[PDB]
């Protein structure tokens, strides 16, 4: 994942306790979990 917390085609998924948000940044909350 890059350095900002991008998920997705080419970066990687989020940390156990991080969550891809609908920006395409990881981060935690229902509002990055519960997309």
């Amino acid at each position: 994942s890059g350095p900002n917390g991008q998920c997705g085609p080419g970066w990687g998924g989020c940390r156990g306790g991080l969550c891809c948000s609908q920006y395409g940044y990881c981060g935690s909350g229902p509002k990055y979990c519960a997309h």
